């Protein structure tokens, strides 16, 4: 039932809605959903792909702004802010309620500056600009350049979605460049406390990417596992001397968020992600149907630190058979920026 989100929450897990749209948010929708568990929204290139071609509230607008003078990419991000600040607004009050550490909506950068730095850290900054709201992150790819673009934007004091993330290496060095950008911060007398960053590490795409060639007692188990094991570096890194030091001053730990959440193998029950990730100080952003069938039938239970034992055995044994989760990882990266680009793409062709 619906209190499952509440009992989710004293797990320490916040469920956030991987879908935007303009009449999600009109309707009353989304204020309902802050109301009734769900803590936050991500978006990316093709939610907003799926959503411009199938609400009917976009054509009045679309038909507006095709009578300016507007880059097809212009007319894309006038709807998109436009839908994040309203978004942002309905869950405000969410967000002020526990101090600035929920209530979050995310808009990403686009695709092809995935390799660009510069680029990246000046759309980063201007979207947050555009936006104009305290809650608004900006979802940008964890790449090497996204990993430098990250500091530089929390040293700004920009919240960010670091998201793409497949490698346990990379997430890591995420949290590195994290606490550089907070350390300068305080070095430089600056506030920390209203930074918050997310690390978006994808689930159902290592499945895809694997169960067809993987021995039977391995289908299904990698993500999990990958996901435990990275949960168990999170620890290890945040309690350290280190960032204690800048946790003693105010920073905020930068939180996992598990992605690709929805299942997409029917070998595999519909909760089977959402059910297997719930731990303490985490993020889990689902679609509709994933949080439909969580209401439905999912579980709460603590099952992220359940059983780590058995979730390194079964990264050995991927190991073994010649799996190399780090080169997976930057495989899927790229084809998912590859994926992002083409749903880009496609939401720009009706809009010149």
């Amino acid at each position: 039932g619906m209190t499952i989100l509440s009992d989710v929450k004293a797990l320490g897990q916040q469920i956030w809605l991987d879908n935007l749209s303009r009449s999600l948010v009109q309707s009353g929708e989304l204020a309902q959903m802050l109301k009734q568990g769900v803590c936050g929204v991500t978006s990316n290139p093709a939610i907003f792909q799926k959503a411009f071609a199938g609400d009917a509230l976009y054509a009045d607008e679309v038909a507006a702004l095709k009578r300016q003078n507007l880059s097809p990419k212009q007319r894309y991000e006038t709807m998109a802010v436009a839908d994040v600040r309203a978004a942002c607004d309905v869950c405000l009050a969410e967000h002020e309620s526990t101090g600035g550490k929920t209530g979050f909506v995310s808009l990403e950068v686009s695709p092809e500056l995935a390799k660009d730095a510069q680029g990246t850290v000046e759309e980063a900054r201007r979207l947050h600009a555009a936006i104009a709201r305290k809650n608004a992150m900006i979802k940008v790819p964890a790449t090497d350049a996204g990993i430098d673009a990250l500091e530089t934007l929390v040293s700004d004091g920009i919240s960010v979605n670091l998201t793409l993330l497949f490698s346990r290496a990379q997430t890591l060095k995420a949290y590195a460049a994290y606490a550089r950008g907070i350390a300068k911060r305080l070095a430089a007398g600056q506030s920390v406390a209203h930074i918050q960053v997310v690390a978006s590490f994808f689930i159902s795409r290592v499945d895809s990417a694997l169960d067809a060639t993987l021995p039977d007692r391995l289908k299904g188990k990698t993500a999990i596992a990958l996901a435990k094991a990275a949960y168990q570096d999170w620890e290890q890194y945040f309690t350290a001397p280190e960032f204690a030091a800048l946790e003693a001053q105010g920073a905020n730990r930068v939180q996992l968020l598990w992605a690709s959440t929805g299942v997409k193998n029917p070998a595999y029950p519909d909760t089977l992600y959402v059910d297997s990730l719930i731990g303490v100080h985490t993020v889990n952003t689902v679609p509709d149907a994933t949080l439909k069938a969580f209401i439905d039938h999912g579980t709460a239970k603590a099952t992220l630190t359940e059983s780590a034992d058995e979730a390194r055995a079964r990264l050995a044994e991927i190991a073994a058979l010649g799996i190399d989760v780090e080169t997976l990882a930057a495989r899927l990266q790229e084809d998912g920026l590859k994926q992002f680009e083409e749903a880009f793409e496609k939401l720009l062709a009706p809009l010149v």
